[PDB]
């Protein structure tokens, strides 16, 4: 039926309705640090989230998204391997039922507890709808989460999860600063890829940060209390909403550091 992460409609079944699932530039991938090429020509990342305007948070049945006002250049990503300006439209996470899994990307086969995706779209295309149809329409900043100390900046997100427990629920989420979710360093790996959920469009330039952020066990626990199902339907805990690593094929992962 509609896609999910369960036994009968999970990643291994997506190819039936979305042929692109077996394409040439699918994500996520495993980052082999020893074969990644240090590219000295990669420019540093430029993150300008000072004028970011969050609007709401919603449970779309696959994860929870915090949406931002992208009507104009308020929160943008430039530099790195990007040509142009990409506006932040939303961010979400992928997590597991256990601390030893949750990330989509792996580093030397190592899985993290979760993964944050800050989704941006190329402004030269006018709207996200057009951007998804282009090979460089999207730029997603990936940040690994590992369990340890608490992340203050993540707490506001954690506190409101009860208001959006089931599919379809949304809550006003204004004045949230995404800068509180960034690690100290902006060193990254980059490669051409795709959305990790259907439609699985290959329109993404992936930028994965080397340094994970730490979140407390209690914070991740709250992610695990969300529901895939809507109100009044049988409870299915939202956990393990991650796609396993895809083959790298004819691609090269570049690194901005050595
Ligand atoms: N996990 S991830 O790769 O960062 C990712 C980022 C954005 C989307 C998205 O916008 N989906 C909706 C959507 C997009 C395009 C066409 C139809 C849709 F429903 C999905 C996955
Ligand atoms: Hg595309
Ligand atoms: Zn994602």
């Amino acid at each position: 039926h509609h896609w999910g992460y369960g036994k009968h409609n999970g990643p291994e079944h997506w190819h039936k309705d979305f042929p692109i699932a077996k394409g040439e530039r699918q994500s996520p991938v495993d980052i082999d640090t020893h074969t990644a090429k240090y590219d000295p020509s990669l420019k540093p990342l430029s993150v300008s989230y000072d004028q970011a305007t969050s609007l709401r948070i919603l449970n779309n049945g696959h994860a929870f998204n915090v949406e931002f006002d992208d009507s104009q250049d308020k929160a943008v990503l430039k530099g790195g391997p990007l040509d142009g300006t990409y506006r932040l439209i939303q961010f979400h996470f992928h997590w597991g039922s256990l601390d030893g899994q949750g990330s989509e990307h792996t580093v030397d086969k190592k899985k993290y507890a979760a993964e944050l995706h800050l989704v941006h779209w190329n402004t030269k295309y006018g709207d996200v709808g057009k951007a998804v149809q282009q090979p460089d329409g999207l730029a997603v900043l990936g940040i690994f989460l590992k369990v340890g100390s608490a992340k203050p900046g993540l707490q506001k997100v954690v506190d409101v999860l009860d208001s959006i427990k089931t599919k379809g629920k949304s809550a006003d989420f204004t004045n949230f600063d995404p800068r509180g979710l960034l690690p100290e360093s902006l060193d990254y790996w980059t490669y051409p890829g795709s959305l990790t959920t259907p439609p699985l469009l290959e329109c993404v330039t992936w930028i994965v940060l080397k340094e994970p952020i730490s979140v407390s066990s209690e914070q991740v626990l709250k992610f695990r209390k969300l529901n895939f199902n809507g109100e009044g339907e049988p409870e299915e805990l939202m956990v393990d909403n991650w796609r396993p690593a895809q083959p790298l094929k004819n691609r090269q992962i570049k690194a901005s550091f050595k």
